[PDB]
Formats: C-alpha cells, structure tokens, sequence
C-alpha cells in the first residue's frame, strides 16, 4: 500500500473549505474532508473511487 495512505488527513494553511477524501486508515473507507486549498499531503483525493484505487489495497 504506498506509503501516505495511513495518515490522518491534512487540511493545510489555506483558508478554503474544499470537499476532498482521504483513506481511512482504521475504517477502511474513503471519507470527506476539508482542505484548505495548498500544501497537500498525498492522502487526498478528488473523489472516494479515486481514494480507493490509489490506498484501497493492501
């Protein structure tokens, strides 16, 4: 699984309210955050299906 996927998900210094998703780690589901619109961290994806192809698998 790359190495990213497990983190807790990262908002970032910026001060937009962006619906994004990340892998959870304990759930194993893609779930909502909110980013903030720079700096991101990897576990961040446009869509659940995207967050799962990439930190789905084992």
């Amino acid at each position: 699984r790359p190495d990213f996927c497990l983190e807790p998900p990262y908002t970032g210094p910026g001060k937009a309210r962006i619906i994004r998703y990340f892998y959870n780690a304990k759930a194993g589901l893609a779930q909502t955050f909110v980013y903030g619109g720079g700096r991101a961290k990897r576990n961040n994806f446009k869509s659940a299906e995207d967050a799962l192809r990439t930190c789905g698998g084992a």
